[PDB]
């Protein structure tokens, strides 16, 4: 750290030693630290910069770590890491090891509540507020929530809880931050008193502003101002709307992420974007199908996991022909815990009349799209990685036989069975130990008839995917050997029991056992 | 029918000779149908009596679709659209639904049961009729608790932006107007919702308008047991605080919330919201218990898993309605939890087989400070089962009930009555796994060396379920001991009395033994 560089930084190493500052240095402060940011983070984090002066007034006026501060997600969190005792570490941000993104519990006192799904900082500081109050010890509580984060229904849920039992709980909306990857009657009228909108750059209009509004009780509202598989997705939906005018897509405000920017442009009368709204993206393709409309919902996996009951209750009870494109299935990389496709194998299979597929690669992405899409009697999901396929040709689509695998090699002793897009490490393991190789293509249905098959030619069965093991397509797997009585043993790969940290795909992958070297030593460990 | 007592409702068993009566019969019409629904049969139904003549008769239903928020608000709905004949079957097996549902009527657009879905829904359909141009009309009925919901503001958000034709019409039982404005619609109201001619001018208006409109008119069960040991455990703990997303009577919760204000909170329909509170009262060191009915819970489990899983927090899951849950029908079931909350890492997941196990689970989980906990037990009477003092119980451990040869039973949950007949009769060994996560693997293990074959019983999808669990320990340990996995098919299940679908579905003594024998 360059001390003469920024010789105001340098005094509060601290936020205690913040709060003694005088006043009159804090502008020169925020200069400081907006340039150490920019100095200092490698190259993304506008919104970073942009709360820099809202960042330094709420730790010169609440007495953290006790008073209780929550971001909700965004790097409108940077400086309060750099302010909070982590500001050589800055640079190692996203890195295996290095500081988390956003706010977590366990880096720092300071990290009230871990953050990466959006909209969660209202609800949580209504709690904290609740038992601020009980605990009479005059704690305060804060939140800073964006504008994209407060179009979540959970928001709202919140807001109004608040505007009914009148927790002492500043909420800052801080047009800054877009939470992703007049203006105050709203909240008047969901209880709130509302102060602004106001200079979010002044860090001295702030400081007066918010140590009034933390005196005050109830509840208060201060507004400041080579192809990617999502390409192959992005590209299917253009070629298909091009010959048919009832393909729709959604997206709850992911348009980038999810690979829909050229057919949001080519299409914009089928394209809808329902903001931060999960559940709401789901239910409102299922109006589409009722209204004989085929509805494509892309979502992350993680975010998938906030529109279950939706897609349980509004989709599947209905047996409506909803298409789900589920990105960032499996390991995400650099965002980490929170934002993992880890789970939706196992949460999508338990639900009866549920057609659930991996592809292996971006031929058989294109392949289950078409096939999900032309599927009538119910609703189908497609899961793929963040990332590159492998190069594979992209042959004429035609629908696939539904439940059914293929085999990829002829082997013996050992079947690899695999779900989804490990397959080129299970081909290098198969060709190694001279085993079979199968390449299932559907969770659910399973073919059955397959892996009796299998069962009966093998002395053990190796399941593939990335998914949780816990309920995954491999568990389903074992479902079907035991329903037949055919207790053959069966070696389940997959996500660990843990969340999983971050890093690059490729080395989280190395270090989980995924590769074709970690595939192979858990078969020899395991026979 | 008796053509006597309702003279006009009788010509009017469809809506088309509905359209043709004058309008100056509708108010003797609306007084018949409300008798009728008295007489034949709750309060919400007899309440959209008015409301229901009004949108039949102003709207071309079936061509124009009219949706239904969740609610008995639909009983004089499915009188006038041709089932009156069977509206004393209603959450029967074999009955009429209790709500909509799309395959019983081309006058139900949408199956509901979950509430505040409609707007959603209706913006679709809206949209849809649009982009057909054939003039077709789309309306929406939502509750005033409904409306609470976050998937309501996220449609009514939505509507604002992209201006659909649908109308909106808010049954509740400055100004209340502001709101909808501010989200983007065109508010009218609030307005007699018994004054059915002044509905049918109304209606026949706002269905003309563009765009966004808005209408507003104006033994112990183990939900007992749940909530005799909140009231317990907050007699002596100041920490204690109990959350229900609007469901307090039948959580069990209402001698509770009078005992206890201070320590209750009901949050509305606002299931996301609950849990993600809940984090917070832990994250300020109090211990929060969620009170949940396992299919409501769906609807959290982003919350679960973000807001509380990946933190570590120690909030208490108290989820009822496990299982099956009888006449309320397939949307209703507490058929996934122990399913999608297993895979989640750090969370603790808790069966009671009888009220006493309840009462463990529930201080065994409110003790454990390492991450959550849930327990899980359905809707119903325990087995009189004697309480003992309370203590928390080892983690991951099951309790040897009886012990046989060739064939072990382990069970998880409620249904372990059943189960002990069993065993009697094959001289089975049994089992009571009380725990689904983590799983006594050290047992599994055990009884796999020491018999031919195991079962497992569950009252959950078979599928990812406990039993699933067990399969995959065997499988980890590369064991060849085949498992008859024993729980909810793969269909959503329908509604009848809980002893009669368990019985249907093979949960009880006989038909376990049964699928043993058969599967041997
Ligand atoms: C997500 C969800 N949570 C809880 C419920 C339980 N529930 C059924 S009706 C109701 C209240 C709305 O009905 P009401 O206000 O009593 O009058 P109505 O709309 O029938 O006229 C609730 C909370 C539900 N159906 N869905
Ligand atoms: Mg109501």
């Amino acid at each position: 750290f360059d001390i003469a560089k920024y010789p105001t930084l340098a005094l509060v190493d601290s936020t205690q030693e913040l709060r003694l500052l005088p006043k009159e240095s804090l502008p020169k402060l925020c200069d400081e630290l907006r340039r150490y940011l920019l100095d200092s983070v490698s190259r993304h984090f506008a919104s970073g910069l942009g709360t820099v002066e809202l960042t330094v007034a709420l730790h010169y006026v609440y007495n953290t770590p006790f008073d209780r501060l929550i971001w909700d997600v965004g790097h409108q969190a940077y400086p309060h890491k750099i302010l909070t005792g982590r500001r050589d570490k800055i640079g190692t941000i996203r890195q295996k090891g290095g500081l988390h993104p956003f706010p977590w519990r366990g880096e720092s006192e300071y990290d009230v509540l871990s953050v990466g799904h959006s909209s969660t900082s209202i609800s949580a500081g209504i709690g904290v507020a609740i038992a601020a109050a009980k605990e009479d010890k005059q704690r305060r509580a804060v939140c800073v929530i964006g504008d994209g984060a407060i179009t979540a229904g959970m928001a709202f849920e919140a807001m109004n809880h608040a505007g009914d039992i009148k927790p002492d709980l500043l909420v800052v909306l801080n047009d800054n931050e877009m939470s992703i990857s007049g203006p105050g009657t709203l909240f008047e009228e969901l209880g709130f008193n509302y102060i602004g909108p106001v200079d979010g750059h002044d860090v001295l209009g702030l400081v007066s502003t918010l140590k009034n509004m933390r005196d005050l009780k109830g509840p208060q509202f201060l507004h400041i101002m080579l192809p990617s598989y999502s390409k192959i997705f992005g590209d299917w939906l253009c070629e298909t709307a091009a010959k048919d005018n009832k393909l729709m897509a959604i997206t709850p405000a992911m348009r980038e992420g999810s690979g829909m920017v050229e057919f949001s442009k080519k299409f914009p009368d089928r394209y809808f974007d329902v903001a931060i709204a999960e559940q709401h993206a789901v239910t409102f393709a299922a109006g589409l199908a009722i209204g004989d409309y085929k509805p494509v919902v892309a979502i992350y996996s993680t975010f998938l996991q906030r529109a279950y009951d939706q897609v349980i209750h509004d989709v599947a009870i209905q047996k409506l022909p909803v298409l789900f494109a589920i990105d960032r299935a499996g390991i995400v990389g650099a965002d980490g815990q929170t934002h993992q496709g880890a789970f939706d194998l196992s949460f999508l299979r338990c639900i009866p009349d549920m057609v659930v597929m991996t592809p292996s690669d971006e031929n058989e992405c294109r392949q289950m799209l078409y096939t999900g899409y032309h599927y009538s009697d119910g609703p189908c999901a497609v899961r793929y990685p963040r990332g590159s396929g492998t190069g594979a040709t992209l042959e004429p689509l035609a629908s696939l036989p539904i439940g059914k695998g293929v085999v990829k090699r002829q082997g013996e002793k050992i079947a690899i069975l695999n779900f989804g897009t490990l397959l080129p490490e299970a081909a290098a393991v198969a060709d190694k130990l001279n085993a079979t190789l199968v390449d299932m293509r559907f969770v659910k249905p399973l073919d059955t008839a397959l892996i009796l098959q299998l069962a009966g030619e093998h002395d053990a069965l190796v399941t593939l995917e990335e998914n949780a093991i816990m309920g995954g397509a491999g568990s389903g797997v074992n479902e079907v050997l035991m329903a037949h009585r055919r207790a053959v043993p069966v070696l389940n790969i997959g996500l660990p029991d843990y969340f999983i940290p971050q890093g690059t795909q490729e080395e989280i992958r190395a270090d989980l056992g995924l590769d074709a070297a970690g595939i192979e030593a858990k078969i020899r460990d395991w026979l």
